[PDB]
């Protein structure tokens, strides 16, 4: 009877990850599968664009990983009734530090769902864009991850340190973490780059790669501005197409 | 004769740090300035965009952090006779681990870089999306702070906690610290909110914003794959005309 925790992982910063957590948790929460999107990132833009954003610490994941605070109490409403929010503060750059002199420091985020895991179908963890103890408790606490990959340089450069740190919680934080896949976004048919990211990560990671891709497409860097996943701003663009057909993919694997 | 330190930080992703960062520190060698580009972010990409990049930490500033290697032996070469690099390794996110309980954490990167100022025109600072101890050294050792903006909601949400964030290490750690400037980037004319965004940063932050705009341009997101810096790629870009300009906004 429990749902299953999927969390949007690449340390390279601006690759799609937020507009991924929140557009994805927007569709499955549109198909009443019940979702809660938690932000673990300091800069807190997966709350923001859902038009939550808190003034300290209280109401915030921060309370959950270090002072034991019930998430239970911490679930904020959106515009779409199966969708709730566990919001970020920027003191979760102090959280990290605090943490390295703490017990259990890899596993907070995993202990303090443990009281939701059979009351939500799936639970989506946006990550900051790093792969320090915010994104290591994302991954500790995870079924699987789901990896935006922007089809750019850079991005495709840092994928393989990004595997091998999965590789290295496999090892030992998280054995079962299962790679839900790769999303290809942020696409530009224009940019010759492009279409050599898509050719070597599908002809390397093969079925890991999700079928859709996330094109680039203004609506889905303006609907945040107003507080709205891509679903409730725009719901005929390509982008929110995109990823109604990759929240169709992971329920099919839920049947 | 002593150079200038410019940290160029941003806890957003993704916003043209590293591409002003490489594009900014181009220029200014181009111009014959000596100039020093340290890539403080685990990530690597202002070392790779130059075709410097390795796993180990041997050569890296890891090695200034934390093992009291001069930086002096670290610095590499590049296309540019006037430009050299200190770069990273993906261990400086263990680096940012083993910080936490080091004495004087926040001042690593300031008590080995300072004294390179006697050496160098411009020494310039690229930071990783993130305000921890990696970026807090970058701030606490600069002489000034660029800030890259792009021209999008996001990152715009972001500016009032950076800004903070700064005026905190300006109070604490670094008091001298300075305002170079803001420069709007990946500015797409055709978005109306990027030009929302320009507007209201001018009208906030006025003439510290650069008269520049550094436009989206496909150039720009391509020449890393090739380790050029795009004034050695596409010299008869847009993006490569942009930082020209701000190089030369600053060498004034
Ligand atoms: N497919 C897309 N088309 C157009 N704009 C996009 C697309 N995906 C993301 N964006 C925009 O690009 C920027 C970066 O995306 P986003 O913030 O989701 O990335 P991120 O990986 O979460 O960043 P960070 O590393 O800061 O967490 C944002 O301003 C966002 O609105
Ligand atoms: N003006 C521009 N036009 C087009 N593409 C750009 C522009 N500036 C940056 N890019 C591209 O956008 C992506 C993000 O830019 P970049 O990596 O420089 O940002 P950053 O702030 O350094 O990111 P991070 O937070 O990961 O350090 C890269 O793939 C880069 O090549
Ligand atoms: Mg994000
Ligand atoms: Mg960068």
């Amino acid at each position: 009877g429990v749902g299953r925790i999927i969390c949007i992982s690449n340390q390279k910063g601006g690759v799609g990850k937020t507009t991924t957590a929140i557009n994805l948790a927007a569709s499955l929460a549109s198909a009443e599968r019940r979702t809660l999107l938690v932000d673990m990132a300091p800069q807190g833009n997966a709350g923001s664009g859902l038009g939550i954003k808190q003034d300290n610490i209280t109401g915030t994941i921060y309370e959950a990983l270090l002072n034991d605070r019930p998430i239970q109490e911490l679930l904020h409403p959106t515009e779409l009734r199966y969708l709730q929010v566990v919001p970020a503060t920027p003191d979760l750059t102090g959280a990290e530090v605090e943490l390295v002199n703490q017990d259990n420091r890899e596993f907070r985020l995993r202990d303090a769902l443990r009281p939701l895991a059979a009351e939500y179908d799936y639970i989506i963890i946006d990550c900051p864009p790093s792969l320090g103890l915010l994104t290591l408790n994302a991954l500790a606490a995870a079924d699987s991850v789901l990896i935006p990959l922007q089809c750019e340089y850079y991005a495709l450069e840092g994928l393989s340190q990004l595997t091998h740190t999965i590789d290295l919680v496999k090892q030992g934080l998280n054995p079962d973490l299962k790679m839900e896949g790769i999303l290809l976004t942020m696409f530009d048919s224009r940019a010759n780059i492009a279409h050599q990211v898509v050719e070597e990560v599908r002809g390397y990671f093969k079925k890991q790669v999700f079928e859709v891709i996330v094109p680039r497409n203004v609506r889905l860097s303006e609907c945040p501005s107003f507080g709205k996943p891509i679903i409730l701003y725009d719901i005929k663009s390509k982008g929110c197409e995109s990823y109604l057909a990759l929240g169709r993919e992971l329920m099919k694997r839920d049947t």
